[PDB]
Parts: C-alpha cells; sequence; structure tokens
C-alpha cells in the first residue's frame, strides 16, 4: 500500500482504469500534446507500473506518484517550446514542482470546438477501433477541462461506450444515439458547472456557510444518524471539498477514498442504503455513495417545538455554542424534510438565527421567539406555490410552448440580454420543467434546486463575461441562498425603449420547412424574443394571435406547390397585419 505507490494503485484500480486515468491525467496537464504522444506516455508508465507489480523493490518503484508523474512531464521534449514557463517547474523539487505544475493548467485552453460527427461516421469509427475512438474522445474532452475530476470523466466515458454499443446495432441509429449524447453532454456540463460553483462559494462565503449546506444535505441523506455522526461527516466532507477545490487529483482522490472507507465501516451509524455501494471497488465507492438516495426517515419523530421554541434553556444552549445549536436545528429540520431544497432549510436556519440574535437580547426572550415557526411558513410556501404554478402551466402547454411562455416572461423582465442567450435560458428552463414536474410534490423542490443552480450558473457565467443589467448582476453575486429568490423577484423592465423595427428580423424563407425540429424551434423562438423586444407592451392575447397567424404562415408556404414566394409575399402580409395589431 505505501512501499511502491504506483504498484498499489495498479492493483487497486486494475490495468484498464489505470491506463484511462493516466491518459486523462497527462491530458489535463499537457493540453497541446497530440493523442499519439499521450498514448505513448501511458504505455511507458503502464509498463513501468507492471515491473513494480512484479517487484515492489525494483528500481524507482519506491518513488511517490507525484515524483513519477512530475518526472515524466519533465521528459516531454517540447516542454519549453509548447508550454513556455511550465518548463521552469522542472527546476524545482517535488513538493514545489507538483504545485507549480498545478498552477499552469489552463481553464480556457483555446482549442477549436469538438464537432459531434455524423452517426454513421461515429458508429463506423467505433466499430473500426473501440479503444482508439473512445480514448481519443476521452483525450479531446479531458484537455479542454483540465480541472474536471478524472474518475468522474472515466465514468462518463463508460456510459459513452454503452450508448454506442446499443445504438450502432439499432435500426434508427440516430434516434437511439443522438438523444443519449445530448443527455451525456448536459450532465457533464452540469457536473462541471456544479463543481466550479461549489468551489467559488467556499472561497467567497467561507467555510461556515459550506458546513451549513453540508449539515443540511447529509441530514436529509442520512436521517437515522445521530447529530454527532452527521457533524463528523460535515467536517471530513468540508476538508475533502477544500482539498479537491485546490485541484491536486491524488490529494482529492485520497481524501474522498478515506471518507468512503470510513462511511463504509460505519453504515449502521449512517444509513441502511449503502450495502451495494460499499461492496464496489475503490474507484467507484465515493461516487456511488455521493449519488445514493435518501435513507428512510425514522417513524414518528416529534416536533422541533420542544427543543427550539418552548424550552426555557433555548438562549442558554444557543449562547454557549451558537453554530452547534444552529447545526442541531438545521439537522432536525432537514432530516424531517427530504422534500425541501437545501437552500430553503438554509433560509429557515438563518431566519431562526436572526430571531435568536434579536430575542435572547430582548426583555422577554421566550415571548419574543414563541412564534418563530410563523416566520418559516411563508418561506416554505413561496417555492412550493411557484413550483405548482409553473408545473401546472407546463402540463397544459407541453415543453415547447411552455418554453415560449417563459421566453416571453424573461424577455420582458430583462430585454437587454442578447436574443440567443434568452433563447438558451428559456429552452434550458423548459427542460427543467419537463424533468422535475414528472416527480410528485415530495421531490419537486430538490430536483429544481439542482437543475436551476446549473442553469443559473451558466447565466451568471455569460453575464459576468458580458454584463448588461445591474439587477442581473445583483442576483449573480448575492448569496447562493438568495440567488434564485433574487431572480424570481425581478420585475418587468419599465425603463426599456422598444427595439427599432427591423425588416430582415421578420423575413422568412422555405429553409424553415427543411430544418430539424430543434433548429426550426430555435429560429421560431429567436423571432418571438425579437418580437417581444420590439412590442414589449404586447398582451398575452395579442401575442397569441400573432403566433397563430404565423403558425398558419409557416404551414401554408411549407406545403402549397412551387414555394419560396408565399414566404416573401404571404410574409409581407403577416408582418403588416401584426404591426397594425401591436401599434
Ligand atoms: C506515475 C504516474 C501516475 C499516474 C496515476 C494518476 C492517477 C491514478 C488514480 C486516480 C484516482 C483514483 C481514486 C478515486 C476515488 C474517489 O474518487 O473516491
Ligand atoms: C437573464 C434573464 C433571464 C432570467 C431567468 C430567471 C429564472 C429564475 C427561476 C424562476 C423565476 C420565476 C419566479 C417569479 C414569478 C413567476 O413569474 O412565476
Ligand atoms: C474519435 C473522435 C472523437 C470525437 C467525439 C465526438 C463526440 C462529441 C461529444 C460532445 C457532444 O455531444 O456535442
Ligand atoms: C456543528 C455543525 C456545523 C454547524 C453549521 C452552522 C449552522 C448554520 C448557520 C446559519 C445559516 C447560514 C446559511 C448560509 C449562509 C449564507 O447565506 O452565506
Ligand atoms: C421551470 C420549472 C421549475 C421551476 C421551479 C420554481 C421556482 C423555484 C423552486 C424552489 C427552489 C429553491 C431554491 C433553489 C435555487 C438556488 O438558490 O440556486
Ligand atoms: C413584427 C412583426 C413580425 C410577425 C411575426 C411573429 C413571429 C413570432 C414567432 C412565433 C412562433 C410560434 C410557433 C408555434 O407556436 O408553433
Amino acid at each position: 500500500a505505501h512501499k511502491s505507490e504506483v504498484a498499489h494503485r495498479f492493483k487497486d484500480l486494475g490495468e484498464e482504469n489505470f491506463k484511462a486515468l493516466v491518459l486523462i491525467a497527462f491530458a489535463q496537464y499537457l493540453q497541446q500534446c497530440p493523442f499519439e504522444d499521450h498514448v505513448k506516455l501511458v504505455n511507458e508508465v503502464t509498463e513501468f507500473a507492471k515491473t513494480c507489480v512484479a517487484d515492489e523493490s525494483a528500481e524507482n518503484c519506491d518513488k511517490s506518484l507525484h515524483t513519477l508523474f512530475g518526472d515524466k512531464l519533465c521528459t516531454v521534449a517540447t516542454l519549453r517550446e509548447t508550454y513556455g514557463e511550465m518548463a521552469d517547474c522542472c527546476a524545482k523539487q517535488e513538493p514545489e514542482r507538483n504545485e507549480c505544475f498545478l498552477q499552469h493548467k489552463d481553464d480556457n485552453p483555446n482549442l477549436p470546438r469538438l464537432v459531434r460527427p455524423e452517426v454513421d461516421v461515429m458508429c463506423t469509427a467505433f466499430h473500426d477501433n473501440e479503444e482508439t475512438f473512445l480514448k481519443k474522445y476521452l483525450y479531446e474532452i479531458a484537455r479542454r477541462h483540465p480541472y474536471f475530476y478524472a474518475p468522474e470523466l472515466l465514468f462518463f466515458a463508460k456510459r459513452y461506450k454503452a450508448a454506442f454499443t446499443e445504438c450502432c446495432q439499432a435500426a434508427d441509429k440516430a434516434a437511439c444515439l443522438l438523444p443519449k449524447l445530448d443527455e451525456l453532454r448536459d450532465e457533464g456540463k452540469a457536473s462541471s458547472a456544479k463543481q466550479r460553483l461549489k468551489c467559488a462559494s467556499l472561497q467567497k462565503f467561507g467555510e461556515r456557510a459550506f458546513k451549513a449546506w453540508a449539515v443540511a444535505r447529509l441530514s436529509q441523506r442520512f436521517p437515522k444518524a445521530e447529530f454527532a455522526e452527521v457533524s463528523k461527516l460535515v467536517t471530513d466532507l468540508t476538508k475533502v471539498h477544500t482539498e479537491c477545490c485546490h485541484g491536486d487529483l491524488l490529494e482529492c482522490a485520497d481524501d474522498r477514498a478515506d471518507l468512503a472507507k470510513y462511511i463504509c465501516e460505519n453504515q449502521d451509524s449512517i444509513s441502511s442504503k449503502l450495502k451495494e455501494c460499499c461492496e464496489k471497488p475503490l474507484l467507484e465507492k465515493s461516487h456511488c455513495i455521493a449519488e445514493v438516495e435518501n435513507d428512510e426517515m425514522p417513524a414518528d419523530l416529534p416536533s422541533l417545538a420542544a427543543d427550539f421554541v418552548e424550552s426555557k434553556d433555548v438562549c442558554k444552549n444557543y449562547a454557549e455554542a451558537k453554530d452547534v445549536f444552529l447545526g442541531m436545528f438545521l439537522y432536525e429540520y432537514a432530516r424531517r424534510h427530504p422534500d425541501y431544497s437545501v437552500v430553503l432549510l438554509l433560509r429557515l436556519a438563518k431566519t431562526y438565527e436572526t430571531t435568536l440574535e434579536k430575542c435572547c437580547a430582548a426583555a422577554d426572550p421566550h415571548e419574543c421567539y414563541a412564534k418563530v415557526f410563523d416566520e418559516f411558513k411563508p418561506l416554505v410556501e413561496e417555492p412550493q406555490n411557484l413550483i405548482k404554478q409553473n408545473c401546472e402551466l407546463f402540463e397544459q402547454l407541453g415543453e415547447y410552448k411552455f418554453q415560449n411562455a417563459l421566453l416571453v416572461r424573461y424577455t420582458k423582465k430583462v430585454p437587454q440580454v442578447s436574443t440567443p442567450t434568452l433563447v438558451e435560458v428559456s429552452r434550458n428552463l423548459g427542460k427543467v420543467g419537463s424533468k422535475c414536474c414528472k416527480h410528485p410534490e415530495a421531490k419537486r423542490m430538490p430536483c429544481a434546486e439542482d437543475y436551476l443552480s446549473v442553469v443559473l450558473n451558466q447565466l451568471c457565467v455569460l453575464h459576468e463575461k458580458t454584463p448588461v443589467s445591474d439587477r442581473v448582476t445583483k442576483c449573480c453575486t448575492e448569496s447562493l441562498v438568495n440567488r434564485r429568490p433574487c431572480f424570481s423577484a425581478l420585475e418587468v423592465d419599465e425603463t426599456y425603449v422598444p427595439k427599432e423595427f427591423n425588416a430582415e428580423t421578420f423575413t422568412f424563407h422555405a429553409d424553415i420547412c427543411t430544418l430539424s425540429e430543434k433548429e426550426r424551434q430555435i429560429k421560431k423562438q429567436t423571432a418571438l424574443v425579437e418580437l417581444v423586444k420590439h412590442k414589449p407592451k404586447a398582451t398575452k392575447e395579442q401575442l397569441k394571435a400573432v403566433m397563430d397567424d404565423f403558425a398558419a404562415f409557416v404551414e401554408k408556404c411549407c406545403k402549397a406547390d412551387d414555394k419560396e414566394t408565399c414566404f416573401a409575399e404571404e410574409g409581407k402580409k403577416l408582418v403588416a397585419a401584426s404591426q397594425a395589431a401591436l401599434g
């Protein structure tokens, strides 16, 4: 385990995973190296690994992984020419060498975008050589996201393999494969967006706020565990997290493996759902535990009223160790409510906290905080009702028209955002509607919280980069607890001057009869935004009526003999017919 580390890892992970992970790891530091150069390093390091597996005492096998990895990079011939100052790391010794190498990874590496090829090209190369196809895939993706946690990249790659194997043997290949690739693309973006997000909030809001989140989530996850067990897990998760944000793969991997191992030895104190996850090999344990469903809540748990409102010792128990007492409050409220979004429980803890700070300093504290549960009622119900209305609207409209409803709604709130971004955000929220509303009330709020925090990151990313609105900046730099409530609170922009009418913007051709669904939808949806941008006062009945005539327009000219001129001529009509109705 400790003697030769390379040999322990090769035995722990097996040859295939080790190769994959070594490929990923080199691809994450050496981003501008060609695949064939990467394949060659991996084969060298893999053969060197095997000598150590035969003999822990063979030469250099006793070296550390950081030493060996660093050494290997320093051999890359074009290290100075390609990577510039990254070469200068090789002058240092192996505490500092490793750290210097980690500094020079490049988040924005400036490579061209990866164009998903055609299904038949893909399925052919997959059949032609699975390993080359997949590991080239893997390299191309890893080198554009050098901070993406390597084993989680390997688990996505395994599901890439599975999708190709099922779909390249099917009748309608593209109908099978394309929707799997969209699923996998979005998870990977979400999982990368959610990694990037939780690290920044650690650095911006501190270790206390993060521990508050962890207590919430772990208690919902493990409601049968004692507070003391939950709190231990919060301390060790907080460290695992702190260290993975720093970004040293092996450091991250050891911490997580240690937490997974401790959890697997203490199941009885934590959950009865981990039996399977804990029998899995090291590579997969922590990931598996991370995604396990909530444990069943204990029967007939009592009111929080006794310990947190009615007790005469509330202020005393609070004042002697505040954060613990709030931790206990957050624990008991959260284990009773796997139906709340984590950030809703954090509102409630903060509301409680604020009332205890006020009332324990007051003339009569017991009278003062007697009704603190009344303050919770409206904060609980605000998201419940908003989920209900939006999922009702989605049931009557379907995904596509629900997106238009949203597209209109948010164009009116923030007309300054560019039209392509309004289209992407709308569409994306439509999918959140489509997934999360298929759950019953019990699970709607957790689903939305994890999907919206992805979509709302993408948005603040785009808006940090190209700002247009103070109000959008406000919500994007608030607490992560008020982020969504902030965006929800945005009113319709009443300063906005209607956009100048442009003719080409509402000029259509027969190319829309020929496009795919998505593309046709995006081009329709782009036009509805620009329409709302020119006629922002347009009512729901006026907008629907413009859409209905347009629903006829496209369907007339798309099937009525030799057709590009209707588009030109029956187009002139609709524009003017609309301009009269809206003006
Ligand atoms: C000499 C070069 C060294 C190359 C090896 C690099 C990485 C190998 C191991 C990767 C991480 C495995 C642990 C996963 C566990 C966890 O996430 O819970
Ligand atoms: C950059 C502009 C786009 C803004 C997108 C904001 C989406 C946030 C999630 C839900 C907000 C809706 C709640 C308010 C009331 C409502 O209209 O139902
Ligand atoms: C003993 C275990 C740890 C205790 C954790 C602290 C208790 C909760 C503190 C009050 C609520 C804070 C919510 C998030 C803060 C934020 O908005 O940035
Ligand atoms: C568009 C379909 C579903 C929309 C859901 C309705 C409004 C928000 C749901 C409540 C979630 C609580 C807050 C979590 C988000 C966060 O602060 O990042």
